């Protein structure tokens, strides 16, 4: 057993309860899994799109977020209720909005192989546009996603709009 | 958004609790999808053990059940009780076993790439020898498995053990 033995959950995101907020926010279950198993807590609001190459699976343990998603062009919002789950298909790009303190979603998701690459985007609030896309081969979220994130917000220059010169906020 | 909106799985769980039970027993959320998301119910005793190729997550919602396992020779038992999650790594041969009417786990796996083969194996409960194995390209679970499973109740010949020729049970 490779992961170890069975254990209790509830009591297993209890005693994570401090990094399941500002600033760490969420926590990996197990490491060097194909499956990658996160709890993610609050609050925290987010700018960016995630494309995902392979699909997320949701199960909104304690509290309530949200999934603002681009679907066929237009902006909408999932909704993850306490007790929903929900299951993203690939490329669907999707930015979580985590405001609850004290909450806590299961996301699975598996490792990607060589080559399988993940986008994080950023749209115009104004002209609905896209305005920033970084490609990256993930390989550790926790590492390769705050210095990618650092520098979008430090600069004008990823942030205006191709379309209409508008600076996004970061 | 090809796997519909969010969802309350409570709700969900009770609403198809007539097929967590004898004799289809489990059901899985959604179809045609790379993750294989299943809710196993009770009551259900199994001797067979499977042999996959890939990770296993399991979280036991409502009520206890348990794995029968192999780990480096001996027979072991890992305790999915209320509440419990478990990663099992590839290729630790599994034979769960759910007594309680009324149970409810969440089992989550993802469809095996061509090529990738599922085994199901069977052991002597008196010498512990292997005594027969079924290799498979599992494309469907609810499908290409009672017939698998009716053909070894079915023959002696299968059930016997290869080391010390006691017939196996089924
Ligand atoms: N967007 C996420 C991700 O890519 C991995 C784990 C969690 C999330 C999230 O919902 O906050
Ligand atoms: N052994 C299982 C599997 O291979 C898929 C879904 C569920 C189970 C189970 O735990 O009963
Ligand atoms: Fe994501
Ligand atoms: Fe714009
Ligand atoms: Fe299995
Ligand atoms: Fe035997």
């Amino acid at each position: 057993l490779t992961y170890g033995a069975p254990f209790n959950f509830p009591r297993w995101i209890d005693e994570h309860a401090h990094l399941l907020k500002p600033p760490v926010g969420n926590r990996q279950v197990w490491q060097d899994s194909d499956f990658i198993v996160t709890v993610v807590g609050g609050p925290n609001h987010r700018t960016d799109y995630h494309d995902d190459p392979l699909e997320e699976f949701f199960y909104q343990l304690r509290g309530n977020a949200y999934l603002n998603l681009w679907v066929d062009g237009r902006r909408e919002r999932a909704d993850l209720k306490e007790g929903d789950i929900f299951l993203l298909p690939p490329h669907v790009r999707h930015s979580p909005q985590r405001p609850e303190a004290g909450s806590a979603c299961l996301v699975i998701e598996r490792q990607r192989p060589a080559g399988m690459l993940d986008g994080f985007e950023w749209y115009c609030d104004a002209c609905g546009h896209l305005v920033h896309r970084v490609e990256v081969q993930l390989k550790s979220a926790v590492t390769d996603l705050p210095p990618l994130f650092e520098s979008f917000y430090a600069s004008e220059d990823k942030r205006r709009c191709p379309h209409c010169g508008q600076v996004h906020p970061g």
